[PDB]
């Protein structure tokens, strides 16, 4: 699809049997979900942004379904305001900036 | 042009007759430069991100030439770590995402 900017391009994914809404962010790295209790192994890590850094949980080869695209890559789980999908899965799902 | 986000969709822009490189930034809403000199009045105001809330200074009505694109908006100017154009100019420039 194409999706504009006029609000904020949020868009449903799946992850296990939680379906979420996220941010199709190209200004974000790393995709980082909202707190969620992920099974299997996991490392902690400190993502920083704006405002400063939060602690999260590095989940890896965690599948995901974008829209009906299907991914599958590292998830950063804590405390974001919003679930974000970023550059790690975008490219993934074939996603791009054009104007 | 097509632009595909192997790596960070950085661009050359040009504000106040400066040229600085800034993050095209799907997931943000508001235009956040790093600390600089912007003639006019400002605004104190604060926003939010990742890691929590800053203070920045928000010009109205600013010229930016973004990939030779114009736009001319809001953008506030603050501790960010990186320069960031948000949602409010990319729709000025017709910005969409696809995939
Ligand atoms: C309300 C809003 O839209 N906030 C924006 C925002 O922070 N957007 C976030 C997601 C969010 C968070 C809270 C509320 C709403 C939305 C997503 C942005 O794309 C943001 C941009 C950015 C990029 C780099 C540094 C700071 C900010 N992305 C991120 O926060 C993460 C952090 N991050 C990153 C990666 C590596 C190093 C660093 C450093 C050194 O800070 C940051 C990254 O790639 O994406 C501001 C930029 C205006």
């Amino acid at each position: 699809p194409q999706i504009t900017l006029w609000k904020r391009p949020l868009v449903t994914i799946r992850i296990g049997g939680q379906l979420k809404e996220a941010l199709l962010d190209t200004g974000a790295d790393d995709t980082v979900l909202e707190e969620m209790n992920l099974p299997g192994k996991w490392k902690p890590k400190m993502i920083g942004g704006i405002g400063g850094f939060i602690k999260v949980r590095q989940y890896d080869q965690i599948p995901i379904e974008i829209c009906g695209h299907k991914a599958i890559g590292t998830v950063l789980v804590g405390p974001t305001p919003v679930n974000i999908i970023g550059r790690n899965l975008l490219t993934q799902i074939g996603c791009t900036l054009n104007f």
